[PDB]
């Protein structure tokens, strides 16, 4: 019921996720601003298409992080990193820019179906140079080779503002419900790991990206560190609404 419901979308649930956005009844939001998601989710896709087969070398050379230099201390200072972002922008193009200039580093998969399918997510995010873990059915808990990671000095990218499973850590979210995957908070208490709000969006003909400054893990409490990754995640959103490809249902209401 919610499962599946929570796996649908189009253009009607985009108005009710954009309406939390802006603060405005689903009615209410403006018709500009939906043309332009629909259009920045086209986007995606088109170059998720061509992105395999681009020049990367010249990516990573011309393309800028702000505040890149958050991630590289704390490379350097031998904790590991776990960059958490929302589904915005073109993060499979974020990811080819740390490649180039850091390395491959790791993430999950979620064990779609058919497996033909899930087999091409793979084989397309491999070969923009990213390491791909099953979520389910694989040969390793995700969690824990994750974990190793990350003692290892090593980065993990994980989409991390949508998770309204059982296991979903309930936050604030532009004032209503939602759940967000505990895996971001958990990794950077468990490991001590640096915990990095990121986000990627759409700079006219180009990609912007960011990387924020560190949340504290000190208190230990996934809530508390969860909801100031939802509260970066929100302003971000904010900040470049149309850039948010979230036309699944986000809130628990919508369920
Ligand atoms: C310094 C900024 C770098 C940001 C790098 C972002 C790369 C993220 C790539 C994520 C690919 C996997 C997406 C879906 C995974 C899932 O279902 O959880
Ligand atoms: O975050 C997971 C989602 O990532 C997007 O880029 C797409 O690949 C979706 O099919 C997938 O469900």
């Amino acid at each position: 019921g919610a499962r599946y419901a929570a796996r649908n979308g189009g253009p009607e649930q985009l108005r009710r996720n954009l309406a939390r956005v802006v603060g405005k009844p689903p009615a209410d939001v403006p018709d500009d601003l939906i043309r332009a998601s629909l259009a920045s989710y086209a986007r995606y896709w088109r170059e998720a298409f061509r992105l395999p087969a681009m020049d990367h070398g010249r990516l990573g050379e011309q393309l800028d992080v702000i505040d890149i230099d958050h991630l590289w201390s704390a490379l350097d200072a031998g904790r590991g990193a776990v960059l958490a972002l929302p589904h915005s922008g073109n993060w499979d193009m974020a990811g080819v820019w740390l490649v180039q200039n850091y390395g491959p580093f790791t993430t999950v998969a979620e064990r779609l179906k058919p497996e033909s399918l899930y087999r091409r997510f793979v084989e397309y995010r491999e070969s923009l140079g990213f390491e791909v873990l099953p979520l389910t059915g694989g040969e390793r808990p995700p969690f824990e080779v994750l974990a190793e990671r990350l003692t290892d000095n090593r980065p993990i990218c994980l989409m991390a503002e949508r998770d309204l499973t059982r296991s979903g850590v309930q936050v604030d979210f532009f004032g209503e419900a939602t759940r967000m995957p505990a895996g971001p908070a958990k990794l950077a208490i468990e490991t001590g790991a640096a915990l990095f709000p990121v986000h990627c969006w759409f700079e006219g003909d180009g990609w912007g990206m960011r990387v924020y400054p560190e949340l504290d893990t000190s208190s230990g409490d996934v809530t508390a560190i969860t909801q100031a990754l939802a509260d970066r995640f929100a302003a971000n959103i904010a900040t470049y609404p149309a850039d948010w490809h979230m036309l699944q249902p986000q809130w628990i209401a919508d369920l």
